[PDB]
């Protein structure tokens, strides 16, 4: 005869009240629910927790299941699980601020995260298109990184503790991103006898590249065997863009300061699962290898993703 | 002036023609390389190696772009690496055949993955979306699981080694199946006041739930608070379906055959990371631990996911 009045969201916006005994559990009565962060779905209602909020992550509303799919976009059935989860978990890292850089400090293999947010915090003009990744960016740019730091994981299907790979993770996360100017990028692909074609992409899938870490490298002539039996050839003919990310596998390369390189930030693969970021400032190369920073003008290391200004190229 | 010809594929099926010179690497001249399961990009091209098929995993074409946003789907641009990877590392893996049944032999903490696969082997009349996963999955129908085992992975971002959860996997892969005949399922939600509002759910969206793991529960009444002041209710009103798979967090249920329950199989976990997955068959539970069968009529174990037949229901 004992109930208490729980409140229910999936989004801190929207809230159900449903009635609840002090005879079963939170699973039995109403379904997988959070509390303050932790899972209380194998708990029995306490008077106490009247008037309460809950997150709910199962037996969803119609309602609820339209607001998630809005919030978050389509989501496997575990996502709400995993993000509460993570987001309990990631608690206790830490953001360091070191001369006025945010960087993660290292806690449970956490270190590839410390270059994807990193990298992420020099991309200007970047909306994100899930609303659930647009907020948590913005809490991330005020000083609370633990949202944005979960559904990142979550997103990318990262286990609490486990390494990963930094550029994976990168480009997971900008396939879920919008550039708010706009960029061009056109590949042209031709042979003398057969014809020219013509290939545009638009948005920030012209300011990423995977297999070239190099502006030479990826405005470099293409050749290969055509149809006819000459040659067929692909270069890269047009790229306006407001900044430029170009990524590859782990590979050695003496950077230098010297030189003065265009970029402006790269990241670092060290060996099992090791991940460092390098920024150029002042003449000198920041790595910043989770939370610790280390000054240099001269480098040899394992490149992965190498960050460059804005491209105005016509060939 | 020495040149190999060397013939590029993303997919087995259309080749490109690259003429190779022997004086620099793979990933220079042309990206990312595997040659017979090995990544041989940092390998200069010898002489020995004109004539044979190389899986390009970057750089590609805009013809090779296209045959591989229609074999795999939209894919990250990690995904051709990984899979080739994956693929490699997977390769020494055993399937073993108890009695008729296929199961995953244990290694590399892989005993997720059984009960992935083992619980898809019981899916009547479902086909893959996505053609590289529907050829898979007929080659591990006919007894080579490779592809499938790394394709799995690839998609669920699994790392070699790595421990994993069964359900998340499951459904993950069930969001790219589709189903060969048809399924229904109406949920009502009502006030006596408000009015009626039914939803439908077609396919193999109506033959898996997650937040309940019994035919009961599912067909249970939920009742919460209505805009109103009354009560609202959300019941299962009408169901129709080849199968029927319910998910859930671990949950002791006492198993037993002695009531012969309408369900078919389950997934069971325990504890870490360890997965055992049961069948009902001939009034026993036969207990399939990765390659290694235990028959029992009881059993209290920490039940995920249920697998019922075909169903028959209006309400
Ligand atoms: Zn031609
Ligand atoms: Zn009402």
């Amino acid at each position: 005869q004992l109930t208490i009045e729980v409140l229910v969201t999936v989004d801190g916006v929207n809230f159900r009240t449903v009635v609840l005994n002090n005879k079963n559990t939170y699973r039995s009565q109403l379904g997988c629910v959070f509390f303050n962060g932790a899972d209380i779905s194998d708990t029995i209602p306490d008077e106490k927790q009247n008037g309460h909020s809950l997150y709910l992550a199962d037996n969803l509303t119609a309602d609820e299941t339209k607001a998630l799919k809005e919030l978050y976009g389509p989501v496997d059935p575990t996502f709400l699980h995993r993000f509460y989860s993570l987001k309990a978990a990631v608690h206790g890292w830490k953001m360091v601020v070191c001369d006025k850089v945010r960087s993660l400090k290292l806690s449970d293999n956490n270190c590839y995260l410390n270059a994807v947010i990193m990298t992420l915090d020099l991309l200007k003009d970047i909306k994100f298109v899930i609303p659930a990744l647009q907020h948590a960016f913005m809490k991330h740019k005020g000083g609370d990184s633990t949202d944005f730091i979960a559904l990142i994981m979550a997103y990318g299907n990262c286990t609490f503790g486990a390494p990963d790979d930094a550029s994976r993770l990168l480009h997971t996360v900008l396939a879920k991103a919008e550039l708010c100017c706009s960029a061009r990028m056109v590949w042209r692909e031709w042979c003398n006898v057969c014809g020219i074609k013509d290939v545009v992409l638009q948005g920030l899938k012209a300011c990423c590249y995977v297999g070239v870490q190099t502006v030479e490298d990826l405005r470099a002539r293409m050749t290969y065997v055509c149809q006819c039996g000459g040659e067929r050839h692909r270069q890269l003919v047009e790229h306006t863009t407001p900044w430029l990310l170009l990524s590859g596998t782990p590979n050695e390369k003496l950077v230098t300061t010297s030189t003065a390189p265009d970029f402006v930030a790269f990241n670092v693969f060290q060996g099992v699962g090791h991940y460092v970021h390098a920024r150029l400032k002042g003449g000198l190369i920041l790595k910043f290898d989770s939370g610790t920073v280390s000054k240099t003008s001269d480098w040899k290391c394992k490149v992965t993703d190498v960050l460059f200004p804005g491209q105005k190229y016509s060939s």
